[PDB]
């Protein structure tokens, strides 16, 4: 499923990510742009073989199980599956884990890079939220 900006930021929202560790909704809307462009079905390959899942592109070596990535964990105890589905749940219950692991949203590349210090309120500009 690929979500609106604005049905993004409200589902975002109802899942307790506006404000989660400080980080406002614009934050991971932003972050979830560039990460997925919104689409719950994005998979990507890093080079050391694990892969990212989902909306906000959570890695496998650390978060979810796949079977194929050596040597991983599964952090957030869920298959890499969950996190394609166009029920976010478990991408925000793990985006929750991964936010709280000491390095905040830096914990994304993308947002770091993309987003980070940036005019982030733009992202819900205009939504019923």
């Amino acid at each position: 499923k690929v979500f609106g900006r604005c049905e993004l930021a409200a589902a975002m929202k109802r899942h307790g990510l506006d404000n989660y560790r400080g980080y406002s909704l614009g934050n991971w809307v932003c972050a979830a742009k560039f990460e997925s462009n919104f689409n719950t079905q994005a998979t990507n390959r890093n080079t050391d073989g694990s892969t990212d899942y989902g909306i906000l592109q959570i890695n496998s070596r650390w978060w979810c199980n796949d079977g194929r990535t050596p040597g991983s964990r599964n952090l957030c105890n869920i298959p890499c599956s969950a996190l394609l589905s166009s029920d976010i749940t478990a991408s925000v219950n793990c985006a929750k884990k991964i936010v709280s692991d000491g390095n905040g949203m830096n914990a994304w590349v993308a947002w770091r890079n993309r987003c980070k210090g940036t005019d982030v309120q733009a992202w819900i500009r205009g939504c019923r939220l």
